[PDB]
């Protein structure tokens, strides 16, 4: 409350360690689904369905502008990615996998990372 405050967590590091955990997703070889927008002019039902579409070039041009006021607001846009993902593709499809996987990928670097 008003000057009354829990010890200061230091978050000086959190840019440059969001960025490689971006840069370990980006080098995956499953990340081929995520790592540019999905063509809305293109894909039929993607547009009036996914109501906030995400992907990694998007993170990446987020992050590099300022434009993540914490390390929170990233891991929901990361977070993003793979529930878009599972709102559209089946389980058993190579797309659908794939999120699996990344979503696994990244949930680990994140805890070993920051908690």
């Amino acid at each position: 409350s008003m000057s009354v405050k829990k010890p200061k967590r230091d978050d000086s590091k959190d840019l440059a360690l969001c960025s490689m955990i971006l840069t370990e997703m980006e080098t995956h070889e499953d990340a081929w689904p995520f790592l540019l927008p999905v063509n809305l002019k293109l894909v039929p039902g993607y547009k009036k369905v996914i109501k906030k579409p995400m992907d990694f070039s998007t993170i990446r041009e987020k992050l590099s502008s300022g434009q993540y006021p914490n390390l929170e607001t990233f891991a929901l846009d990361v977070r993003l990615v793979f529930d878009n993902c599972e709102t559209f593709n089946e389980d058993d499809s190579d797309i659908g996998r794939a999120g699996h996987n990344m979503r696994k990928y990244f949930e680990k670097k994140w805890t070993d990372t920051f908690k």
